[PDB]
């Protein structure tokens, strides 16, 4: 059984786990038994797990961030149902309540407690529980937003154990820091030098030195002493040697950086063989610490470190045994002159005891090259108190590179609840791309959440799954990923059979990309099908989990309904259909091969976010946040959102429609009337105008561009979203300031079809103006978040300049006042060029 595991794993993760043995490394072998201990430990827990517990763990509450009610319930094993009024206030219990005397009295009656059971959403995983009004979770919202009748299913808990039982498993060294650089073996046209500098993050340690010249080779001999200008007792735990190789009459060639420390803390000696990473200002500090794989073919650097005596970090506990203020004026960009650094380090008590919230600031001031310094910030870091969450978020940027810092972060982060956490969790992937190590805390920590919340456990396989074609990374995700499915041999099985539908949906894709150059699209549709109706097909692509939201069941495909965008990467829209979901079983998948989806799934939650902190201060702007989700090498699935069509679609205003338009103005408003008939048209209009609000926000805020009518879609319900979303930080296909955005044919339809309608015109200004107060508000959390995602290397999300974008939409160095006056500016700037 062992080995089969061994077989399956190896498959999910896209790597052979012999390819760990093969690496006869030390770190991978530690790390690969320890975290399978920790992985396997969690999974016994689980397995005992209390009825209610096992559910919050496989089926967590989808809550939103008096009235009455109807609703369909029936039991697990009944065509039989009932349907009751309720309150919108009223708890699951009393819901449960009346289910179970109606039985008893269609069903003569025993009869049996309500505090027995759950309620599923027919045919969804997803259930309801826990002390909360009906209105409280996102299923009622839904249905009351929508107008549909929520029909549940009375679950007994004997039928959850089921469930859970089937899914078991020195200050010494003060001579300099020296290395000898002795030899190389690359490719180029000139001289080479080898450029070296020691970092702590994105600072440097010392100035950087630099080889002699040397003509230019393949096979590159120095022999040479590079010095540096610290001691070698003053490298702080978390020191980074960084090489980089080029040619000079400059061109580029390679780069290479390690740890001087390994991961046992002993300080490095004597001979390394660096394999380089082809060079895409010179050193890169923040790339990887692990050489490039393709030893075969990388340039090759090799170098020696002196035996200086074996010698280790100190311990922490012998880390630990080493006027009326300006202070609080400088103390709220954050950039600060020497001199105010001087106030702040000599300060630093009154940091500790009066602002903790300032530790970032202290730490960007402490002189990380002078060992006394680094104690005396450690002691006052070892008694700090617990920062917000937010606080946290910050701390964990590479310029806070030390362990203990890290450590410090991971502390505070543990009072995330699951919500934020899978809220932020695409940054806290992205952030183990600046690891040293491969066992450390974040790591750690996401593998326990994971193993603790299966929806947290998707979304990081999925995570760590879609960068495996990526050479810096693949080691880790896939030893991370390895260690996951230890702790559980069940979801690694559920997560085995979402990767075969993905593998057949990429042939799929092939196929009709081929065929579509030498046929027509109903020719090469009705090849689709057939290819999909083969028993393979069938079987792979039918009752699997959604990727993109493990409480879909994508039950049986509905062929005939399958389809194919006949133009650029020839996505496929696939749709689905599930006779106990009743109409919210019939669902559509969009599978896309050729881009990368990154960009698109951050922006799309990044606009998520943006929805979640507008409820939270009662605004609801009616937004479409639907799902996306990279799975692999440029590949992808978005969610479909059905009963919607594109606004390009909508204008070419075809005759013999039902919104045939004498004014092509009035195309979207005839659209929206034929789908929104008399009394239904005024809440249609109102939803158009939330979103719209809402979207008119969320592209300014983020500089989005490349906006055509072909990337606006509307709902028949009213709801306006933008969709695909390749370019944003005013980086347009250089790097632009985008205005605030108002479209004619909307302003037209905010303004119920009249030329001068300035009551309903200037209530969706008062809604912008909401919107974009709500953000600034929040305005250090997207740029943490951001910060943080500039781990992902996208090339929109590079450097400062991309960040500033956000600090100038958001207006933070200005006063609320000021920053809606200047708001207010871009509105009708927007507003005059609107025609
Ligand atoms: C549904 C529709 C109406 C008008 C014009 C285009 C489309 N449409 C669209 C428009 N579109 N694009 C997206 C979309 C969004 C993304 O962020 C990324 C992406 F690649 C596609 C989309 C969505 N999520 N939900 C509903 N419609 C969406 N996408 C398709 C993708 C694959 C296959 C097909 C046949 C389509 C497709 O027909």
């Amino acid at each position: 059984v062992k080995k089969l595991i061994n077989s399956q794993i190896s498959l999910l993760i896209g790597k052979g786990l012999h390819e760990f043995d093969s690496l006869r490394d030390p770190e991978v072998n530690d790390f690969r038994t320890k975290m399978r201990q920790f992985c396997e430990e969690a999974a016994a827990h689980r397995q005992q797990l209390g009825w209610v517990e096992w559910l919050q763990y496989s089926f967590p509450l989808q809550l939103e961030p008096n009235r009455a009610l109807l609703v369909n319930v029936k039991f697990e094993g009944s065509e039989e149902s009932f349907t009751f009024q309720v309150s919108t206030k009223d708890m699951p219990l009393a819901l449960m309540a009346c289910a179970l005397r109606k039985k008893a009295t269609v069903f003569r009656q025993p009869l049996e407690q309500p505090e027995e059971y759950a309620l599923q959403v027919n045919g969804r995983h997803e259930y309801l529980y826990g002390n909360y009004p009906l209105c409280h979770f996102q299923y009622i919202c839904s249905c009351l937003h929508s107008g549909l009748t929520p029909h549940l299913t009375m679950v007994h808990s004997s039928s959850i154990l089921a469930m859970r039982d089937e899914q078991s498993n020195l200050w010494s060294l003060e001579q300099p820091f020296s290395i000898e650089l002795i030899e190389g073996r690359k490719v180029n046209a000139m001289k080479l030098v080898v450029q070296a500098g020691l970092f702590h993050g994105n600072e440097m340690l010392c100035k950087t030195v630099s080889s002699s010249e040397v003509n230019v080779c393949s096979e590159p001999v120095w022999k040479q002493r590079l010095e540096f200008d610290i001691s070698v007792c003053d490298l702080p735990r978390m020191a980074r040697l960084c090489f980089a190789l080029y040619a000079v009459v400059d061109c580029p060639i390679a780069w290479a950086n390690l740890m001087l420390f390994d991961y046992k803390d002993q300080l490095k000696t004597g001979e390394r063989c660096l394999y380089m990473w082809p060079s895409v200002e010179l050193l890169n500090p923040a790339g990887t610490v692990r050489g490039n794989p393709n030893t075969e073919s990388a340039a090759a650097l090799v170098i020696y470190l002196p035996e200086v005596a074996p010698v280790y970090f100190p311990a922490l506990e012998k880390i630990l045994e080493l006027e009326e203020e300006l202070r609080e004026i400088l103390e709220r960009s954050g950039e600060l002159y020497e001199h105010e650094k001087d106030l702040v380090w000599k300060m630093r008590h009154e940091v500790q005891e009066h602002f903790p919230e300032a530790l970032a600031r202290l730490l960007l001031v402490t002189k990380w090259n002078k060992h006394e310094d680094v104690a005396q910030m450690l002691y006052l870091l070892c008694s700090w108190p617990e920062l917000p969450v937010l606080s946290a978020l910050e701390l964990l940027d590479f310029s806070f590179p030390d362990c203990y810092v890290g450590s410090f972060a991971i502390k505070s982060l543990r009072k995330l609840t699951d919500d934020e956490l899978f809220q932020y969790l695409l940054q806290l992937v992205q952030v183990l791309k600046y690891e040293s190590y491969l066992d450390c805390e974040l790591t750690k920590f996401l593998l326990g959440r994971a193993l603790a919340n299966r929806k947290i456990g998707h979304f990081l396989f999925w995570h760590l799954r879609s960068e495996m074609h990526v050479p810096s990374v693949a080691l880790r995700f896939g030893l991370i990923m390895e260690a996951y499915c230890r702790g559980s041999t069940h979801h690694m099985k559920v997560l085995m059979k979402q990767g075969e539908a993905l593998s057949k949906l990429k042939a799929l894709n092939d196929f009709v990309k081929v065929s579509s150059q030498k046929t027509t699209k109903p020719q090469t549709k009705e090849m689709m099908h057939m290819c999909m109706r083969q028993e393979t097909y069938m079987e792979a692509l039918s009752h699997l989990q959604s990727p993109l939201d493990p409480s879909t069941l994508l039950e049986e495909v509905c062929v005939e309904q399958c389809t194919f965008m006949d133009s650029k990467m020839k996505p496929l829209w696939i749709m689905y259909s599930s006779e106990e979901a009743g109409s919210a079983g019939n669902v559509g998948i969009i599978f896309k091969n050729g881009d990368d989806l990154r960009q698109d799934m951050l922006t799309l939650q990044m606009i998520q976010l943006m929805d979640v902190l507008w409820k939270q201060e009662g605004l609801d702007l009616r937004m479409t946040p639907y799902g996306c989700l990279p799975t692999g090498d440029r590949t992808g699935l978005i969610e479909v959102v059905l009963h919607s069509d594109t606004i390009a679609n909508i204008q070419l205003n075809k005759s013999n429609m039902a919104a045939t338009a004498a004014f092509n103005k009035d195309a979207l408003l005839n659209w929206l009337k034929s789908k929104n008939p008399g009394e239904a048209l005024d809440r249609a209009i109102e939803e158009f105008t939330l979103s719209c609000a809402g979207y008119c926000v969320a592209t300014y805020v983020l500089g989005i561009g490349d906006r055509h009518s072909d990337n606006i879609m509307i709902r028949e319900s009213g709801q306006l979203f933008h969709i695909d979303f390749g370019h944003f930080l005013g980086n347009f296909k250089n790097r632009e300031r985008v205005p605030f955005i108002l479209t004619y044919d909307f302003v037209h339809v905010i303004q119920q079809g009249k030329t001068n309608n300035s009551e309903k015109f200037e209530r969706f200004r008062g809604y912008c103006e909401r919107a974009y107060t709500i953000l600034r508000r929040h305005g250090l959390l997207f740029l943490h978040l951001f910060a943080l995602m500039r781990a992902a290397g996208l090339p929109e999300l590079s450097c400062s300049k991309d960040i500033q974008y956000l600090k100038d939409s958001l207006a933070l160095g200005k006063t609320e006042e000021e920053a809606l006056k200047h708001f207010r500016v871009k509105f009708n700037e927007a507003l005059r060029e609107s025609w």
